[PDB]
């Protein structure tokens, strides 16, 4: 049952990026819940808002609903204040500067209780997904967003070669197992502060890497115990890697005392 | 008028990657000049009529900063287009690999794993400069420069190579300027603007400009007048010909002959 809301109840302010399919702006919305901000997707459908009511927990965004009363077709979720965790991750790093958002998370590296935290939180979520035996087939940074008080959460849903397994690549087998896989390598971009996976080699050169089986480097970041998760989920067995409730137990058991 | 090859002469060794265009590969070619290896670029996909008239502008570009095009292939499918080996491949990849903390996967034994030197970096800068000025020359606009765009070869060459980075009909907005964004207005001057990107690019070994922001955060700065960072490496006499590139005004922009010039003069005595 997807909640419908009113067209007067939402009021633009301004547009926050555009996405595969449309513009998503932050918008004042009345009677919600009194007046607060909203994050509010546009331009069948109706499956995809049947799905994201359906999928609720505390690290995927939430979803407030839909708009379709006149056109075009909104979607509203909640407004994730330093958006998406690829360009988060970026903005503190090495060589960076914070653009905004300072007072909330200090300008600078995020070390590694905060980087712990941040993949303690995206796994949460992945041990949701695996519990309903959904499978996200792009999980990524860039469809991580990021809250209010260093909160994250699975921002989207529905070509990623770069974070899938062999048998993905070859056979497009997607299973919660090569969202396993994807999950280590989401591990290696928090731990390089939002890098590209295989940044030195073209498309066709990345795929060769890893169909041959060879292994993203060690982030200089990088703890070895946290390195070792990564390797759990990279196993080129689909059978063998760790699964996610086991990869969630680890982090969390590091996030306190690193 | 554009040199025919044969496509036995031709032979395919292995795929580099793969563009917009379709397929790159290394290849041995016979029958070029005095067997050698090239790359060719193979059409994916009528987009004939793009190829044709790609082709004869590749024949009208020649430079020492613009990748040699030694013509096409049009006997057997698919289409190629048949260019020198520039070893190192893009100057964007080129650069993340040689980051602070990056990792060189391989041509080590030319430039050496990490940061390059000042001079590096500013000899970099000036090949690329060096096209433009060539064309500036011929009066003709590149319109998406940008280091990806850029090749690199063996001994740290840089030539022009190609004519999420993209925004949909698909613009580059975070190397264009405001009136690139506002109006369309493709020029000389915006090319020095999208060089002055590059030059940041160079100085962040391949940041993605305005890499804090989404697509449309970016064109809200770009067009409010905002400024990029200085990169950590910059010297204040490079971030000075930057800021030169990036004059809200078109007219007030350096010339990309000066630009040149004074590159030219720092790679010859570099800075602290
Ligand atoms: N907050 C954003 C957001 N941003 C607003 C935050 N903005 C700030 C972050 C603080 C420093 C820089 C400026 C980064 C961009 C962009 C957003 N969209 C983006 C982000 C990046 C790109 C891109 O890579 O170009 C495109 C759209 C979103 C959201 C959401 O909160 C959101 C919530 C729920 C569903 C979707 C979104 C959402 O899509
Ligand atoms: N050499 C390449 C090249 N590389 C070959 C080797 N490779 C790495 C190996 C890892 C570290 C050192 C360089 C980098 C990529 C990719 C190349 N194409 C790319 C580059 C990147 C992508 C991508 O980002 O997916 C796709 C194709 C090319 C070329 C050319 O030499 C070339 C010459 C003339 C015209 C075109 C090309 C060319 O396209």
């Amino acid at each position: 049952s997807v909640h419908h809301i009113k067209r007067r109840d939402i009021v633009l302010k301004w547009e926050l990026g555009e996405g595969a399919f449309g513009k998503v702006f932050l918008a004042e919305c009345h009677n919600l819940l009194d007046k607060m901000l909203v994050a509010v997707k546009a331009l069948d459908f109706q499956r995809e808002a049947e799905l994201l009511t359906m999928l609720q927990h505390q690290h995927i965004v939430r979803f407030f609903g839909v708009c379709t009363e006149g056109r075009p077709l909104l979607m509203v979720f909640e407004y994730m204040r330093h958006g998406d965790l690829n360009r988060f991750l970026r903005s503190h790093g090495p060589d960076a500067k914070l653009l905004a958002g300072g007072e909330d998370v200090a300008p600078g590296p995020l070390g590694l209780g905060q980087l712990l935290a941040v993949a303690s939180q995206v796994a949460a979520g992945m041990v949701y997904l695996a519990g309903l035996h959904f499978v996200h087939r792009d999980l990524a940074t860039r469809n991580c967003l990021v809250g209010q008080g260093l909160v994250v959460k699975i921002g989207d849903f529905g070509l990623p070669i770069r974070w899938m397994p062999p048998e993905s690549i070859l056979y497009r087998k997607f299973t919660t197992e090569s969202d396993v896989w994807s999950f280590g390598v989401v591990l290696w971009e928090i731990f390089t502060y939002g890098k590209q996976p295989w940044y030195q080699l073209s498309n066709t050169e990345a795929i060769d890497c890893i169909t041959q089986g060879r292994e993203l480097e060690r982030p200089r970041a990088c703890p070895p115990e946290v390195y070792a998760i990564m390797r759990g989920c990279w196993q080129r067995e689909p059978q063998q890697r760790h699964s996610i409730k086991d990869v969630h137990a680890r982090l969390q058991a590091l996030a306190q005392a690193p």
